[PDB]
């Protein structure tokens, strides 16, 4: 009768809440309500900070080989109950079996990455340089890669010695809790790690809250300023990847089936939903006339379900963003935008309920217009015409953000000149995601963010 | 005379500052103009920004080895030019002459240790990652890049600053003091005298209206600045709004602890040297102190040592400090000490009516000591940049480390004590990260800027993958 809700993590046990605010978990696939989850109250949220504070201190006392181990009888347990994680995120988020299961082992590879970490950690002029750990932490995950956030944030926070408050995607907690769970059944402290569930209400009390020392947050660039300033404000440190457009130049001596081939699965893989999603393309010279073949190509996509086999790509995450990229697609086409796609209106057969769109392609978008400023997050790719390479790096740099950015070509010239000539973080040659994962502002960059530093000095010899 | 004016330094050439608005130097000894730094205009300025990004890509794409040589000729000729920097510097600041050479002795290592930033340039690869793909990471210059120095340190700072900007294939546009600019043209004529292209390195000179353009503008990609707490914050602000990567050390308040079981002669000496040193002028000053236990019945004996400084000018022999930076700063300093003494704390040692024989015009302030502060006195609160000492009164380690905390932009501080127990305590419960142990000042060298960790800073990351297949 009533779906299941969705318990918190508090003290090492997943505590009920109390709230009465409860938002219904939308299947993707057909909109059917899976579960329900609650919004954090004051009470709960404070009886959370208290928790990790309690835990803090005991579990930065450990030594960081127990961390070590800890974090690799969690990483085992995930490749144990690898296929779970996939099967919530299927379920939730409504994410293809194979994209999903890809996801997972590149999350269990950052966890490995965080293991393999050495003693760094640690760190008449006896000196030292003990790197202590900050405090509370915390983290907001957005709908892009929500199984995966967790497994970003938790290794170097945990090892670093910080103990973590975790406010998982309000419309894809199963799969963090399960995570959880995987962690805790791991012989972690119990009150280590907390979880609790809200809105931008949560993200208020988490920036304005002093216990936090540090919060890390992806999504969209609002979101991610918001939540900069907020945090800056209170004096707290704040890390964050905004997600942001990403251009995919294409040369006529490219490869023209290998190229094509390529980027349609990268601009409508998931439907456009993720952070590296190649949106945007730039056809430069001869490669206007690659237009019909890429709407070929796009269209001999699969749409399905993604438990069901052969599903190339997913629907979206909620109603909303259908009706969210509908309108821009409309704006687009008023404005004069040129479609050559429209799945849209797509009824797939067993699913017509579900908020599956299309692929969708559109040319002859210019800087000016809204498509080109505003972020479609969904299987939709504007294509940009160019005469020269410069037209193309100049238009890319133009992008006020940008966290990847590919060439497609075969001359080792043109491809040198690009790379250094663009001013994005990542570049890809004739790869249209340059890195799985937002790597430029961790690794290093994460253990000295959640890390601190002490250069004890002392000249002892007389006394 | 005509007072000769402060030429800038734009492109190849010391070009004469057209600027209409002018600033007297006055030195502190004497309180005479001894020079006219220009207020620079938006036409110079643009011109330098100008200069500074036509150089910027054939100093980048030259080798690093090439840059590593204009730096060693740059410290050669520095070692070369020692006295000369020391004697402008004792001008122009009034420090002494030891203080000055120093300084330019400190100058001139951190040079040399940034010489050697040659394998940390070099950036790393994975061959093979999958089948025909690759990975590789390219070190690249942020572009152009500013400093802001204090009055403070004319040598030393940019010595830190600038040439690590240089080795990463960066332009710098350095803004000197505007009380004293003559160390910074000196070495600006040195680097240029090294060999290093024109263009390279540019030099403005003017008010917070420098500070706002350099700023504002679009093409500055990194922000340096050392000095007060409010200016580091305004910097960082206006830097962060318009985009701009700003470092500054704001924490400028140091406090000094010391314990019954401790040196007392030696622990003495020190804090003296460190609190009176160079008349409290510098930012990572040791101007407070908490005295727990014995060290309340020690206070005498820190009395009598500050009393044996001989107040003198530093051109002069015997000169343990010399005269403040500026006449204002001297009346603030006099204000403050007035409203500490109104405040009800007894001034143990006063310093405000010294008279140096032959340079009573200058700045001169004596050894001041003040104690039975409090954390709700002005003294406390407010920063001093003087040679006056607060002096806190304390009964446990606890108090004083409380005291301590207190004082958030208070990144730097010692500890004085004979129990390894009692050390570890006060490192851990102090919330700082610069934590000394029977030494005066902490490491001066200060960071959040230097290092490895200035070449990341002045420096980036591009992830380049890259699959050949066919």
């Amino acid at each position: 009768s009533s779906v299941p809700t969705v318990k918190l993590f508090i003290g090492g046990k997943f505590v009920e809440s109390k709230s009465d605010k409860w938002i219904d978990i939308h299947n993707s696939a057909t909109n059917e309500v899976i579960g329900r989850v609650p919004q954090a109250t004051k009470a709960e949220m404070d009886a959370a900070i208290a928790s990790c504070k309690r835990a803090f201190p005991a579990w930065a006392d450990t030594s960081v080989l127990s961390r070590q181990q800890v974090l690799l009888r969690y990483q085992q347990l995930i490749k144990e109950n690898l296929k779970e994680i996939a099967k919530l995120i299927t379920l939730e988020q409504g994410k293809t079996l194979a994209d999903a299961e890809g996801d997972v082992f590149r999350g269990l590879q950052v966890v490995e990455h965080a293991c393999s970490v050495t003693s760094l950690m640690m760190g008449d002029m006896d000196l030292y340089s003990y790197r202590l750990p900050l405090g509370v932490c915390a983290g907001i995950a957005p709908f892009n890669f929500p199984a995966m956030i967790p497994l970003w944030m938790f290794p170097m926070a945990m090892v670093c010695g910080n103990t973590f408050l975790m406010k998982p995607s309000e419309r894809v907690p199963g799969a963090t809790m399960l995570l959880a769970k995987l962690l805790q059944d791991s012989g972690a402290p119990d009150g280590t790690l907390n979880i609790i569930h809200g809105q931008h209400e949560a993200v208020n009390f988490i920036c304005d809250h002093p216990d936090i020392k540090a919060i890390s947050f992806v999504g969209s660039n609002k979101a991610g300023e918001y939540i900069f300033e907020r945090g800056s404000r209170h004096g707290k440190r704040v890390q964050a990847n905004m997600g942001a457009k990403n251009h995919g130049v294409v040369m006529p001596d490219a490869n023209k089936e290998n190229t094509l081939n390529q980027l349609v699965g990268a601009a409508f893989g998931a439907a456009g939903q993720r952070c590296m999603a190649l949106s945007t393309a730039v056809l430069v010279g001869e490669a206007k006339k690659w237009l019909p073949e890429l709407v070929e190509h796009a269209k001999n996509l699969r749409v399905n379900a993604g438990d069901q086999p052969g599903a190339d790509l997913g629907p979206l995450i909620t109603p909303q963003a259908k009706e969210r990229v509908c309108n821009l697609i409309d704006s687009g086409t008023k404005e004069g935008a040129s479609i050559l796609l429209d799945g849209r209106k797509i009824k797939v057969k067993g699913y017509e309920n579900g908020n599956f769109v299309g692929p969708t392609i559109i040319s002859n978008v210019k800087p000016n217009m809204t498509c080109y400023k505003e972020e479609i997050f969904g299987p939709v790719l504007v294509v940009l015409e160019t005469e020269t390479l410069d037209e193309a790096i100049q238009i890319v740099n133009n992008n006020p953000y940008g966290n990847g950015t590919a060439i497609f070509t075969t001359n080792g010239a043109t491809a040198r000149k690009y790379a250094h000539l663009v001013d994005v973080g990542q570049v890809g040659v004739n790869v249209p995601i340059p890195v799985p994962l937002p790597m430029f502002s961790y690794g290093k960059q994460g253990i000295q963010f959640y890390t601190q530093l002490k250069t004890i000095t002392s000249q002892w010899k007389e006394e």
